């Protein structure tokens, strides 16, 4: 059926006064090896680790990166701490420990069933050149720039699968 | 065990020079339906519909919302795409048309087998005025604030049961 824009815009309210400090802060994805991923996310995309957060009684890590300068980072742990969670558009990776050691887990990616989740989206300059990069690099594609249906998009995928888009905003 | 901080950070590299400008611009979650949806993120949240994407061969739209002022967004089409999918932070919501009208049709959140995705987080200024708004508006929780094990933060859930995270970055959770 699908939504006119009338009616879908008719669903939209004025934010409340008391959101309007609210902010989107993460997007938080499980990670079998942060080795990996930190290369990943670091190397190929460019994104800076903002903090690593260990919890050993829950047996788990953080992992926060987001495009941000390293050096606007706060070296005190809690300075540090109050201002990774202000930053907007983090990425936070979890680690289970010892999932890198179990040759039998996975992380689902979400695009295969059970669907759900899509995926995250980076905005570049050029997808093109930005590609040609990714490929020399020998990253994994999931879609190249010409191929399926949205010519001048990409779907990459990071060592645990997940899907990230390659996109231009100013050639949509 | 989990890493330590050296092998951590050893595994970090510096931006590549051609990263740069590079922004985290947006997260895709598929949702059943547009109208519950839209009610849920704009006016429990609080974000706003940057931008409606309609794609009838494929049967789907796109649905761009962001905390961005509703008079910044660009009128003529052109203008408002550049700009849409040039801000920060947006969230995407794909609609497949029909689904809503399929009672055996429902998205998977990640936070059960098989696990992946995990939610996103909304920074305020007070989580627990935040949590009782949300209650009052009839908001379904996963974690009031100060159940579970991690006290001060909370998790809600929107109309497809994705989780969403309620933060205090001035007030660390435990
Ligand atoms: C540039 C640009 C641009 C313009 C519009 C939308 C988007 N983004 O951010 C998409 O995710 C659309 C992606 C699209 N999304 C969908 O198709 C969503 C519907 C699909 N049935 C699903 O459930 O995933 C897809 O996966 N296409 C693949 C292709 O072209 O080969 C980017
Ligand atoms: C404010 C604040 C603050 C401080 C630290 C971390 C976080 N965030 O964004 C979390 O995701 C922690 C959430 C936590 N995340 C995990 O526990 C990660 C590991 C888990 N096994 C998994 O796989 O998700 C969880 O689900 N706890 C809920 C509870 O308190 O009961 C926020
Ligand atoms: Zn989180
Ligand atoms: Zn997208």
């Amino acid at each position: 059926s699908g939504l006119t824009d009338e009616t879908a815009f008719s669903c939209c309210s004025d934010p409340d006064p008391s959101t309007k400090d609210f902010l989107l802060q993460q997007t938080m994805l499980r990670i079998k090896d942060p080795k990996k991923s930190l290369d990943f996310y670091t190397r190929v995309l460019g994104l800076t680790l903002l903090q690593k957060l260990d919890f050993p009684a829950m047996k788990f890590s953080l992992y926060f990166l987001a495009y941000e300068d390293k050096n606007d980072i706060p070296k005190d742990k809690s300075e540090k701490t109050a201002w990774t969670f202000s930053r907007k558009a983090t990425l936070e990776l979890t680690h289970n420990w010892g999932t890198e050691d179990d040759e039998t887990q996975s992380y689902h990616n979400g695009n295969s069933d059970p669907r759900g989740f899509g995926h995250i989206g980076i905005a570049v300059p050029d997808v093109y050149s930005a590609c040609k990069r990714f490929e020399e690099l020998g990253v994994k594609f999931v879609k190249k720039p010409d191929d399926g249906k949205m010519k001048g998009l990409a779907f990459i995928q990071d060592p645990d699968g997940y899907w990230i888009e390659i996109l231009n905003p100013n050639k949509i």
